[PDB]
């Protein structure tokens, strides 16, 4: 436990700083035997490290995506989980929390490690160190196959799960990836199958609301009617009262999370804006303030744009969304900054001009820039200004303004959406994905006020006999393919 | 089509002043139908089929996600632009027609100055135009541009089936 | 004819419940053999099941466009047109 062993920026390699662990990592078969099997002391295999890795946990943090370390890894893992069971078989190695509280499998979902995650995913051996797999396989009557992939540490219903950690607590680049693996994906599907209902009641309850607010917002002053004025208010009161505590146990309850993916979810900022803007809106009215109206407003356009998160439970509009929201974060923003660089100058520029003779035009900034930005919508005024006495000067300025905007930049825009388009097309799949994966594991945990139930998934069924004499039981993930590939090898 | 017109012509001997729309979206939906049979040839046959994986693609999608754009900022500059200091937005269908002139290049995009958020109307209508406008017409053109990319082999395929059921 | 065996949705595998059918359609080659030739009582070819489908029926309708399923499909679904125009060549299986 030293500088160099111990995990940080730099010069650095970390294997666990045990010498067994060292061994695994450095693909010793034979030192490693030794130790273990040396009469004199043999060596532990469930020893911790100072940080509480073990050899296997140190075997997942190596773990890298390329071909030969997943090889490597995957190898190494397997052999040595086999020699564990052979040595010490009372003693369950997969499950050993380090002092993050994570196993190996856990670890590997937090640290993005992919190809040894999905592996340790589904993994299965022959008759011996058979209770050492994940993926079963009860019966192959014909040629469909009844995979049982093991759900214990991936499941929902604990208090902590790999479901849990790729959606909220990975931070890796592409976790949307790891959400499309066999066992994740149809658990995933399954899962929003049996929550659409309540996804949609979710919609509809949200529709309803913005409705109601669309309706107040629409007859407001500038009996029954009054009556009716007023439940209505309150009821929009209300509701934006419990969007905020909505969006705000959210975050408390996720507190640590922002800090990892910003942009990630980026409506239940979006819907806290509005919740807040709303409720933010009333109180000023309350105080009786000429500020009401630009923010009740504000929160009803926003609103109205948050419905699109809703439109996203469709495989057809989420996708959308999503590749919607990667133009903006991609070719929107760049062009934006060069656009008004463009358009403050040449505003700045012909203000400075047609300010002398020979309804003034361009009399300020405001106005230029707004003249210019019409320009970009289609309705720019390029006129030959004869009163102002550089006609020429401001005519060529506008021509090239018009030249490097609406000819460049603008067409340019159109070009860099298309490859951005053509860019994101599968990963739009993957993260939409993701998105459904991420609203399930917050609609299963109830609302910020109803303390909801967990449904466990999966079958308690019993999977062969454990080294004991009574027998064991495991909860698994009953999966049918139908599959020929597999079925012509096992005659 | 065929039921419009004869609709069209029953109310007619009803002397219906409802006549004359009925009749003229039979012209309109005809007109329109001779594009079945534009695809009698594979040149014009594929392009066809490639309008209709358009439309089915990538144009209900922009439609239900710009008509929430609209109607929600339609109902807000309504909501504003009511209090001063030919009144613009006066309704919700003036609003809505507004802001598709701005989609169909005919936006009026000014300050007003006669009502008292013209500061807020305008940002709200320049957010309009960056939201609609420039992304989310000009990712339409480059949705289709995808779909017309994607849809190239199959479309000829699909022509060739429509031959077949013809 | 039961519930697994009859196409439907969920748990099932459709062979068309016969076992020569079923012989065919899980790449017994051996045992189809057996059946259309024991003296004891040979097994009849042209055999329909409760829905109608016959031996090639049934052989297609496993058919998927998998490579692998595609050549098993096609190999026994050939082999066992050729056998059957040996043993009872009078009767056209294909219709
Ligand atoms: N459909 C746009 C809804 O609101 B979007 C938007 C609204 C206000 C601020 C910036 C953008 C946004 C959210 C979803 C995707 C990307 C941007
Ligand atoms: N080429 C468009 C002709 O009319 B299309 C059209 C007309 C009325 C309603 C909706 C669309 C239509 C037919 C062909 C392909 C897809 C849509």
């Amino acid at each position: 436990c030293g500088r160099f062993f111990q995990k940080h920026q730099g010069t650095c390699f970390y294997f666990g700083e045990l010498p067994l662990s060292l061994a695994a990592c450095t693909k010793q078969w034979d030192v490693v035997t030794y130790l273990l099997e040396n009469p004199h002391q043999p060596a532990s295999l469930e020893a911790t490290d100072s940080l509480g890795n073990t050899v296997l946990h140190a075997l997942v943090m190596i773990a890298d995506n390329s071909p030969e370390n997943s090889a490597l890894v995957i190898h190494m893992y397997d052999s040595l989980l086999q020699m564990g069971a052979r040595l010490c078989p009372t003693v369950q190695l997969e499950d050993i929390c380090n002092h993050q509280g994570l196993t190996p499998l856990k670890l590997a979902a937090k640290e993005g490690k992919i190809e040894i995650f999905r592996h340790i995913l589904q993994r299965e051996f022959s008759g011996l160190y058979q209770p050492l797999s994940r993926k079963f396989t009860e019966w192959c009557y014909g040629p469909v196959r009844v995979s049982l992939y093991d759900l214990s540490s991936v499941d929902s219903w604990e208090k902590n799960s790999v479901l849990e950690i790729i959606a909220f607590h990975c931070k890796s680049p592409h976790r949307h990836r790891m959400v499309v693996l066999e066992p994740l994906n149809k658990l995933l599907q399954e899962k929003w199958d049996r929550l659409i209902p309540r996804f949609f009641f979710n919609f509809a309850c949200y529709l309803v609301y913005m409705i109601i607010f669309t309706i107040v917002a629409y007859h407001q002053p500038s009996t029954f009617g009054d009556s009716m004025l007023l439940l209505g208010h309150i009821l929009i009161l209300l509701g934006g009262i419990y969007l905020l505590l909505g969006q705000l146990w959210y975050f408390w309850r996720r507190r640590l999370f922002i800090w990892i993916s910003f942009m990630d979810s980026y409506f239940e900022i979006l819907f806290l804006v509005q919740a807040l803007l709303t409720v933010l809106s009333q109180v000023l009215r309350f105080v009786e303030t000429e500020w009401y109206l630009p923010l009740l407003v504000s929160s009803l356009v926003l609103g109205w744009l948050n419905l699109l998160y809703y439109t996203r439970g469709f495989q057809h509009t989420g996708i959308y969304s999503v590749m919607i929201q990667k133009v903006i974060l991609r070719d929107l923003l760049r062009f934006l900054l060069v656009y008004l660089v463009f358009l403050f100058g040449f505003a700045v520029a012909l203000v400075s001009l047609s300010r002398e003779a020979r309804p003034v035009p361009y009399g300020g900034i405001l106005d230029a820039s707004l003249e210019l930005f019409k320009f970009t919508i289609g309705m720019g005024e390029l006129a030959f200004q004869e009163q102002l006495r550089f006609r020429g000067v401001v005519l060529l300025l506008l021509l090239a303004y018009v030249l490097l905007t609406y000819v460049l930049l603008l067409n340019m825009l159109i070009a860099l959406m298309s490859e951005t388009v053509n860019s994101v097309a599968t990963d739009s799949w993957s993260i939409w994905k993701l998105q459904k994966a991420i609203s399930v594991l917050e609609m299963e945990n109830g609302y910020w006020w109803c303390r909801r139930k967990r449904h466990r998934a999966g079958r308690l069924l019993k999977v062969g006999t454990k080294g004991d004499g009574i027998p064991d039981e495991r909860w698994c993930f009953r999966v049918e393919e139908v599959n020929w590939a597999a079925w012509e090898k096992t005659l």
